[PDB]
């Protein structure tokens, strides 16, 4: 009979897409659990295992500016918001899997891109030739599942356990933004030729793909002061990578060069047009109730336009 309840402001704001989880680390575990209980059920996961699993995941995120424990809970909230606004479209198994897939999706991120692992010649690039970090994140997810007392899916049948771990795997892989562009193009066509069908599992995998890129990017769907201060977190990682690239004797792309701070507004603009806006556009078309994400993304587009004209 043991539910989590949140202060009134949070209980009410958490159901909105633009919810920010705030600066009190110690609340994020309760917030996550609250989300699982409302989205999935009180029964979905034995609470002793869920808590112990949540705390091992936290322990395995590093202290990097952006790809941190706070990013993990943020992405899981965006997924919660999608699943609560589309509650008949998804299986019991997808609801379980995706919230766990989102929390785990950047486990053990070092704050370096797949490109920097390859050019450094890091061991993980030898183990995994594409989607290097993403396959590492899935690997660490299995690791923490197999720690004693941590199997939150112990109740699942052999088949169900295999189906969910597959959902999680494809979910995490999809957060590889290099795979997104093609995934959205195919989902664009299928919808517009009327061929998109959610009883086709290969089609459901694509939709979940896009969902995962939507949640992963949801910093651009927040209030402007949250979007603005998150863009500082992202650029600090990128400028640290460019420094490292320089140390290998390679000019980094301008995105990653700190001597090119000033072209950031123009950079975030490019990003909204080429990635975020298409992502949230195609997602709205497929799942109409996700519109707020597109509305909020457009508002922040317009706020970067305004920075460029030195109106702020
Ligand atoms: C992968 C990713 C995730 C998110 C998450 C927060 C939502 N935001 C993001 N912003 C950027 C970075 C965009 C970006 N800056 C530039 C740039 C910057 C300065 C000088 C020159 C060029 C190019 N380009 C594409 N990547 N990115
Ligand atoms: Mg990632
Ligand atoms: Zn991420």
């Amino acid at each position: 009979l043991m539910q989590f309840t949140l202060p009134v402001r949070l209980c009410k704001e958490i159901e909105l897409f633009h919810f920010d989880i705030g600066p009190f680390e110690n609340m994020w575990p309760g917030i996550f659990v609250y989300m699982v209980h409302r989205s999935c059920g009180t029964s979905c996961f034995e609470l002793e295992k869920l808590c112990r699993f949540i705390m091992s995941v936290k322990k395995n995120y590093r202290r990097v500016p952006y790809h941190n424990w706070k990013h993990a809970v943020t992405v899981a909230h965006c997924m919660y918001a999608i699943l609560q606004n589309n509650h008949t479209l998804f299986t019991d198994l997808e609801r379980k899997g995706l919230l766990i897939a989102c929390l785990c999706h950047d486990l053990d991120h070092r704050g370096f891109s797949n490109s920097y692992l390859q050019k450094f010649d890091h061991p993980l690039a030898a183990l995994y030739s594409t989607s290097t970090m993403e396959q590492h994140h899935f690997s660490q997810t299995v690791s923490i599942l197999q720690l004693e007392g941590h199997n939150i899916f112990s109740t699942l049948s052999s088949s169900e356990y295999e189906q969910v771990l597959e959902i999680i795997r494809k979910a995490i892989i999809a957060t590889d933004l290099a795979l997104y562009f093609g995934n959205r193009k195919q989902l664009e066509e299928m919808y517009q030729t009327g061929s998109l069908n959610l009883n086709n599992q290969s089609h459901r995998d694509r939709v979940i793909g896009l969902m995962m890129t939507a949640c992963d990017l949801c910093s651009v769907t927040k209030l402007w002061p949250v979007t603005k201060l998150t863009a500082n977190d992202i650029y600090a990682e990128f400028w640290a990578e460019g420094d490292e690239m320089k140390k290998l004797g390679i000019q980094p792309i301008p995105m990653m060069d700190r001597d090119k701070k000033d072209e950031v507004p123009q950079g975030q603009l490019g990003f909204y047009n080429a990635v975020a806006i298409p992502c949230y556009t195609t997602l709205t078309q497929i799942l109409p109730p996700t519109e707020p994400l597109l509305k909020a993304c457009r508002d922040n587009l317009s706020q970067w336009e305004k920075v460029i004209r030195g109106e702020e």
